[PDB]
C-alpha cells in the first residue's frame, strides 16, 4: 500500500474503439441531453439528470459494445487548483450508503463524494430501470475530469451494492480520489474493469497531491505526445516513469483533448459529441 510502482511500461492493450466511444458518451454531457433518440457512436441516449451548475450532468446510454452506459459530466462545481485548505479536499469516511462494504481506514475526498452522493439514488433508479426495459446484464460507468472521480467511485458503489455488479469503467483525466487503501480496495475489486486514460501534459491527474494522502489505483493509460494515437501502459500505483517525467501543463488543453480519435472539448467542444471525428 502507498507504494510507487516501478515496472517498465508495456503496449497499450486496451480496446481504442471503446475507449474512443466512451470518450463522445461523456463529452455529451457537457451538452444539453434532452433530445429524444440521440445516438452517439453505436449508442442510444436514453436518460439525463442534473445540468452542470448544481449538480454534473448524468447521461444514461444503451450500447451494444457498452450495455447500459452511465456518464459523468466533470465541469467545474468547484476548482480543483484552488487552495487545497479547503473542505473540498478533506479526506472522510465513506458515506453510510455504503461504509459496510469498504475497509477500515478508506477515505475518500469530500468534494468528489459529496458530489456522487447528491446523484447517487437517482443514477441507481435509471440504471436498474433501463437494465431492464433493455434486458442487459452490463453496466459500464464513465467519467471524465470532477466525474471521472465522482465515476470511480461510482463504479465502485455499482459493484458493490448494485445486483450483476459492474461491466467496466473508462475514466478520462482522472483526478486522485482516495487514500492508500481505497486506491488497493479498487485494484481488488474492479482493478481487471479499471481503464484509466490521460492525454499528454494534462495537470489534472496530480490532484489533490500524494502529501495529502491520496493514492491512484494500478494502470494508467498515457497518450504521448498529447492527442495522438501513440500510448503506452504504465503498471501498478503512481508508476514512477509515468505521467510526472514530462512538465505537467497548467491549462486544460490537453485535459480537453483528442483521445483516440474523439474529443472531450468539455463546455467549449463539439455538441453534440462526434465519436471518431478527430
Ligand atoms: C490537443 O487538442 C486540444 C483540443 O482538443 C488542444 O487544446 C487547445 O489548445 C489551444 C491553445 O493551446 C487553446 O486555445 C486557447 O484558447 C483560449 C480560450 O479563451 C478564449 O475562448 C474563446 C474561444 O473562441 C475566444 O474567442 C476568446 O478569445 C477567449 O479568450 C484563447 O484565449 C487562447 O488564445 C488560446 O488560443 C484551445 O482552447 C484548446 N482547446 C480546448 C478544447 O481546450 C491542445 O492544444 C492539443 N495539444 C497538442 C499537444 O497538440
Ligand atoms: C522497479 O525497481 C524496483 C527496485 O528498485 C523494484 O522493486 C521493482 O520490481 C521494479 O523493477
Amino acid at each position: 500500500r502507498g507504494g510507487s510502482s516501478t515496472d517498465q511500461p508495456v503496449a497499450n492493450p486496451y480496446n481504442t474503439k471503446e475507449i474512443s466511444l466512451a470518450a463522445g458518451l461523456v463529452q455529451q454531457t457537457y451538452c444539453d441531453s434532452t433530445e429524444n433518440g440521440l445516438k452517439i457512436g453505436d449508442s442510444e441516449l436514453l436518460y439525463t439528470m442534473g445540468e452542470g451548475y448544481a449538480r454534473q450532468r448524468v447521461n444514461i446510454y444503451h450500447s451494444p459494445s457498452l450495455g447500459i452506459a452511465v456518464a459523468i459530466e466533470g465541469t467545474n462545481l468547484f476548482s480543483l487548483n484552488s487552495d487545497l485548505h479547503d473542505a473540498k479536499f478533506w479526506q472522510e469516511d465513506p458515506n453510510e450508503r455504503y461504509i459496510q462494504y469498504y475497509p477500515k481506514g478508506t477515505k475518500l475526498m469530500h468534494g468528489f463524494q459529496q458530489a456522487y452522493n447528491d446523484l447517487m439514488d437517482d443514477i441507481f433508479t435509471a440504471v436498474k430501470k433501463y437494465k431492464k426495459e433493455k434486458n442487459e446484464k452490463r453496466v459500464t460507468v464513465i467519467g471524465h475530469s470532477l466525474g471521472a472521480a465522482m465515476g470511480l467511485l461510482c463504479a465502485m458503489d455499482i459493484e458493490l451494492r448494485m445486483d450483476g455488479g459492474l461491466y467496466k469503467t473508462y475514466l478520462f483525466g482522472l483526478p486522485r480520489l482516495g487514500n492508500p487503501t481505497f486506491a488497493s480496495f479498487v485494484d481488488q475489486k474492479i482493478g481487471d474493469k479499471f481503464h484509466s486514460i490521460i492525454n499528454g501534459r494534462d495537470w489534472v491527474p496530480t490532484v489533490p497531491p500524494r502529501a495529502l494522502g491520496y493514492q491512484h489505483p494500478s494502470d494508467y493509460v498515457w497518450i504521448y505526445p498529447g492527442n495522438s494515437t501513440s500510448a503506452k501502459l504504465y503498471p501498478g500505483q503512481e508508476n514512477v516513469h509515468g505521467i510526472l517525467t514530462v512538465a505537467r501543463e497548467f491549462n486544460n488543453d490537453d485535459h480537453q483533448g483528442i483521445y483516440f480519435h474523439t474529443q472531450i472539448g468539455a463546455v467549449m467542444g463539439e455538441c453534440p459529441a462526434q465519436v471518431g471525428a478527430h
